[PDB]
């Protein structure tokens, strides 16, 4: 699906 | 699914 | 928060 | 806190 | 706290 | 505390 | 305290 | 404490 | 936070 | 099912 | 079914 | 079922 | 299904 | 924070 | 923050 | 699906 | 999908 | 997809 990633 | 990652 | 909305 | 909404 | 919802 | 809600 | 809920 | 609910 | 919205 | 972890 | 941990 | 773990 | 991991 | 909308 | 907006 | 990473 | 990354 | 990357 949609992807979001927050380091 | 749709992915949210939050390191 | 970050925020990720899937509508 | 962090957020995900999946509609 | 960190929040999910599947609707 | 952190939540998920599966409608 | 931390929340789950299945409908 | 800790919430749990399966309808 | 950083936002990321899919209509 | 959808999956939520809080470490 | 539907998962969340609490660790 | 559904599943949630408070460690 | 729809996740979210919160480090 | 940033911003990413997809229409 | 940075915008990029896909209508 | 789309994408955003936030370093 | 459409991509933004922000280092 | 379109492209924008913030160095």
């Amino acid at each position: 699906g949609n992807n979001q990633q927050n380091y």
